């Protein structure tokens, strides 16, 4: 009997084609839609309906008070970092509600300290807590979500993540996840590819996930490696209900964290929650810097623009019909066909 | 049941793989044919065939009056862009007609200002309307193109555009377009793949195309993407009619614009008619600059010399017999021995 | 009937598609398994058991007797170089066994020299010899393994290496190999690729060798083109069970050859012993060198951190259990996804 | 029914997938083959066996008679160009007749003018016509073979080239040619690929051609796209008899054309024939520089050496078992590991 062709006799070793964004586009189709008559409302949990189906990441670069209000008031969520004091996240927590009953959400851990976290989150008045690991197929995580849902279920709603198999998607909608965090690998500041040589390309990803918890009726949140509002379109397309952005989002005036200028330009630190910096195990994020793109609702008016206008073209009046769009894969001439080529920039782009 | 190897559990939630014109080559075949005896005439239009098939994007920085000129004069045609007044719009159309005859077409959108503006370009004498869309795929744009054909159709010839799907050009079809132009996401200023998502790789969307289109006995323009003459070979090979050209133009001397002299060299700015400073929605474009590239005559001379040097190795003595011509698919380092390589270039050359 | 794909009308002619560690991301499993609770021992031999599965290579720049004292004390093993002396290199083997009986091993190549050379390393209390050659599936190296397994094997473990196929591996189990090493073309100074043309990529060549060893009960240890502790997990996870490293610790304090201060950077020369200055045939390597990364012990934690983290996600108490994880193949755009990507990288991290 | 993949319903529209050097390794194989025991003797014609399967190029770079003598010397041949006089393309054949009854090859081209050239070449003593041509896929160039072995094929070898396609190859073949010489756009000065859009990649350019050639006995040269020592195993391995080369012998002592010391380092011209400083039809090819390389006889001694590491590591005592060897197809990332990576190099490499 012949060899697999990739090596050994066993045609499960290797086990998926792994494709990510940059691996596809999505298929004009018949449309009555324009970006001003799209819908761009979406789940991201069981209970909870977002205007912009867009959250921002549990980082202490990313998401304080402020960027929890602005996203709150932009239609979207903010998700406050744990890499603080509980007293203090607790004390955000209060901050955006008293800005007017905006929707919040709030990481913890696993454990005796994260359940103390917890408790005191619920107490200030979150809407969401995130489960929020490194890895969440293990027992202790599916342990925690459950007992979460079971003490205070009936007033948050508490997701689950991360993972990027559809055995792992399972057993956190069986732990009673209200949705279900994808993404082992995929950020801009994750290491966790080079460190560990784990990961799963983010489209495929979405794709298993969705096979699993779109038939339980529970949302998925694809969560990094989105770095264009196009691809905001490519993971809902595949099938997730809400994106969670880092990188995107790190460079904006409400992110907290110091605004650089360098020689003549303006940058904001953005780093790894498991970067050498941040904890302070091998560090699985890096600490960089991304160029400063001033105030968030001019970016998420960017960024819905442009999942607006996959939506005219896709034919798609709800986050719902995206879901069912088509991809077509390409090659890597296709990618550079798919950026701007062979022409010199000139004059700044808002989205480019 | 095993999930599709991309992931997820549906065979045609990634429908398509779709190839660009640095994924092909054409393959030689016996051939009596030199570049000498090639015949190059092909059809723009059901009713309509240019000695050189080739025409001038509608874009502020290609085509006014001097290059529509240039481009009759040269065998093929422009198409006059539509981001500016109508009566000036058609003032350049009797330009060009007050030059010998010569042939010209004119881009309009969908409404009452478009067709008050069609009305206006058939008045003046203009040969071609061009019903010049994002996204061709809606019954508005479709409308468009059956209204034109009901009230002028016996005066000129209409077009419709832009698709990348067999279905989106049937339906053009069926709305009676005389030809159908293809490209939604290649052209070298477009962003739309990024800020949307969305495209489709143009040697696959033009066979798809062609597929709806010649069974028809529509022409198929193939819009986008094209950056050397060796891709107007290949486009006329997938079946394309006639391909329609930017960046390849929009250095040339008859093309509107400044020319630029920055450090010690010559451009010329060139920019996507959904940049910022041509809709002066997100941009899908953007703003830049190619090198000067001299007189239009001159360049078309080259692109057209490359696309007889294809005829002569691929046997065939019309664009119709180069329609029937067999691709070689190619790996990213066929990429790199079919461009010069290994090899310092000393010497300016007039078609690379 | 039709020709093969790729060309002529036999089969077998291209016979695999072969992968390379960047080719493949291990996929998360479910687990009871945190980086701390993993257990990294590994069979080097069949009698020879390691705490930590990482040897060093039979280099001239990277394992003299400190190198092999450092990497034996850190719980892997070190290869002692034959670019030497016989009386020197076995006088290296006891000073190492006089620095607490720790382990060592020492490479040897083929014939009469080799043979003398072998008998005295063993007289010095060598625990491993390695009959290192360029290519192992030859009658000449079957014949040394199994000479020295005939005289000396009561005494002393014997390796042979290296191959790059199922055929050559069962060659060598059948000439009583205690392990096989796998590696023809992947290292880092190699040019073997270049300039014979020769070579496998080294997750393929590791699957086909394991489906030859594997089931003799003979371990693999994978030699060259590691470049990331990720890649040490992939390794294994392809089946093998110790992994050998050249350019990972050549810049470290231990590793022999000059410490480089250029431009205000620390380097170390790395060489390749097929190279024109290791061999004083045309070379296979190249001269080099690489950044200084300080004390070996430091590096090793690194290393055996990045495996602890690849046991934690895919579940695996062990290396035998991680032997049976699965890859995803990912295309290059999940290569730029899988390191990270869109930041200016502005702090230092250990292990990236 | 479904589409082709790749667009449309022509499953024979995209024919092939090309493979060139870079996409493949050879694999090791059991072998009692040293580099020095290796026998690289090769049938140049179905008469002519070279004791060095290479042949140097009939370009105005690289082949007059200097490289002639030197090439014939070291056991290969040379192929005079056509670029000049008939008188001093027959009086080089002299000079090398001259020199030890060298083996000497020279170009022509099609019609009454190359028919006179070939007399005087046969006239002055030359072993091998190269009827030299960009497509011999015609019947003008069958024709010129045909009459050339008819009138003068007693005397003279006669090579018809060049070809990339079974069919092309079996042309060829039936005219009667003793060599068929393979690639259209591989060479690394041409532009065929990017001028015309012709072209196919040269490893599965010779698997076809040999499908026509190897059962007809009629040897293939590999002409073309050769950049390192292993790409002369591979295109045997392919089935090719020979390989002509172009760029690694512009660079020697011998080649004629201007030694140019630039910003402190030593380069030669290089330009195709087809660029417009040869033809004095749109150029070609380009006009260009590699750097020096010194005398030929060494550079062919470092071809030659990683010929014979190749046929030792297959196990190929004669170019004619090379031609049994397979290959492992590889991905981009096995490209980089195929090269030296991930070190600096500070010293030179003779052969890289
Ligand atoms: C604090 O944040 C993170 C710390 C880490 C640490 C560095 N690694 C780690 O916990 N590894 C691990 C543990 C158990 C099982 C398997 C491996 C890694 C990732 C993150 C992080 C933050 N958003 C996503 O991931
Ligand atoms: C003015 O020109 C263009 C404006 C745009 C604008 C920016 N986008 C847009 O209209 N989106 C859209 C609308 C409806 C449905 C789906 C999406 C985009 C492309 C072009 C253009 C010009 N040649 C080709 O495309
Ligand atoms: C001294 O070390 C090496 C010398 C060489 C020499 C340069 N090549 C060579 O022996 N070729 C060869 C011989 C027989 C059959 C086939 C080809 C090549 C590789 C190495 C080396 C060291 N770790 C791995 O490979
Ligand atoms: C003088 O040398 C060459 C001139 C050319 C010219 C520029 N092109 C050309 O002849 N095209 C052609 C003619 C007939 C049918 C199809 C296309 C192209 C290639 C070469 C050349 C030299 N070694 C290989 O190719
Ligand atoms: O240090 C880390 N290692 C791995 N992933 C991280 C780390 N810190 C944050 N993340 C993840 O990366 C996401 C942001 O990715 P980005 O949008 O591509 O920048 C976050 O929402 C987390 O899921
Ligand atoms: O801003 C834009 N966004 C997307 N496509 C554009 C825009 N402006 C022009 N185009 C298209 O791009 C084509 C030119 O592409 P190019 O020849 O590759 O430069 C035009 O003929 C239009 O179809
Ligand atoms: O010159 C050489 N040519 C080919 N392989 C070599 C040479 N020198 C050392 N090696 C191999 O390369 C391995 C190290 O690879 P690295 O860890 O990728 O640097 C060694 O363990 C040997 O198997
Ligand atoms: O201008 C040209 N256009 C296309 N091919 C050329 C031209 N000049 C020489 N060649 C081919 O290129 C080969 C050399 O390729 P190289 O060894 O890759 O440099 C020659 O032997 C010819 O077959």
């Amino acid at each position: 009997t012949d060899p697999v062709p990739t090596g050994g006799d066993d045609p499960h070793k290797v086990a998926m084609l792994g494709l990510t964004f940059d691996d596809v586009l999505l298929l004009p189709a018949a449309s009555d839609v324009v970006p001003a008559t799209a819908d761009t409302s979406s789940q991201l949990t069981k209970k909870i309906r977002l205007k912009v189906p867009l959250v921002s990441s549990a980082m202490d670069t990313v998401t304080e008070s402020r960027m929890a209000i602005a996203m709150a008031r932009a239609g979207g969520m903010g998700v406050l970092h744990r890499n603080l004091p509980v007293a203090e996240q607790a004390g955000q927590v209060e901050m955006v509600k008293r800005s007017g009953g905006l929707l919040v959400g709030a990481a913890v851990g696993v454990g005796g300290d994260a359940w103390v976290r917890a408790m005191m989150l619920v107490d200030a008045g979150v809407d969401v807590l995130v489960v929020d690991t490194a890895h969440a197929h293990n027992r202790l995580v599916l342990d925690m979500v459950g007992k979460l849902k079971s003490e205070v279920g009936d007033r948050v709603e508490v997701v689950g993540g991360n993972v990027a198999t559809r055995s792992a998607a399972a057993a956190l909608v069986d732990a009673g996840a209200d949705a279900v965090k994808v993404g082992v690998g995929p950020g801009s500041i994750c290491t966790t590819r080079v460190v560990a040589g784990v990961g799963a390309p983010q489209i495929t990803a979405i794709l298993e996930a969705v096979a699993a918890c779109r038939p339980a009726g529970v949302p998925v949140i694809a969560d990094g490696g989105l770095q264009y509002s196009g691809d905001i379109a490519k993971a809902l397309a595949a099938g997730a209900s809400t994106a969670m952005l880092g990188s995107l989002l790190a460079g904006t005036a409400e992110a907290p964290g110091e605004l650089i200028f360098v020689n003549g330009k303006q940058y904001k630190s953005y780093r790894g929650m498991g970067s050498l910096g941040a904890m302070r195990l091998v560090p699985e994020g890096i600490e960089g810097r991304v160029p400063f793109r001033g105030p968030l609702s001019s970016v998420i008016h960017q960024l819905t623009g442009g999942l607006r206008a996959a939506m005219g073209y896709t034919g798609s009046p709800t986050i719902e019909v995206l879901q069912q769009a088509q991809f077509v894969r390409i090659t890597p001439a296709g990618l550079k066909e798919s950026h701007p080529h062979d022409v010199a920039m000139t004059v700044e782009a808002p989205n480019y």
